[PDB]
């Protein structure tokens, strides 16, 4: 009984649509590389003087395409600055394969 649907993406963008205003730069949410959170990480908390957007990370924040800092100022919406998704973190070339699939056929 899991709860899944669609694949994750943190649009860099602030996900606001409605921040009173058309002129927002991320205020705070310098998250840690490769982070990694599951129950409420940081959030790009957007600001301008009467609104603040806030990319409340519900379980997650792995750090994944975090370029723009809290700083940047491009909108208080489409301000695109870090694509979220709380990734696992997996590396291993690994260039051959004894196995094949994970299908253990009979």
């Amino acid at each position: 009984g899991s709860n899944m649907s669609y694949p994750p993406h943190m649009q860099v963008l602030l996900p606001a649509l409605s921040p009173t205003m058309t002129m927002g730069t991320v205020q705070r949410w310098e998250k840690k590389v490769g982070e990694k959170l599951s129950e409420g990480d940081l959030l790009a908390e957007i600001e301008t003087d009467k609104a603040t957007i806030g990319f409340e990370v519900q379980e997650e924040g792995y750090l994944a395409k975090i370029l723009v800092p809290e700083g940047t100022r491009d909108v208080p919406l489409g301000t695109p600055l870090c694509i979220i998704v709380e990734k696992e973190a997996d590396i291993s070339a690994f260039a051959d394969y004894r196995p094949t699939e994970v299908t253990d056929l009979k």
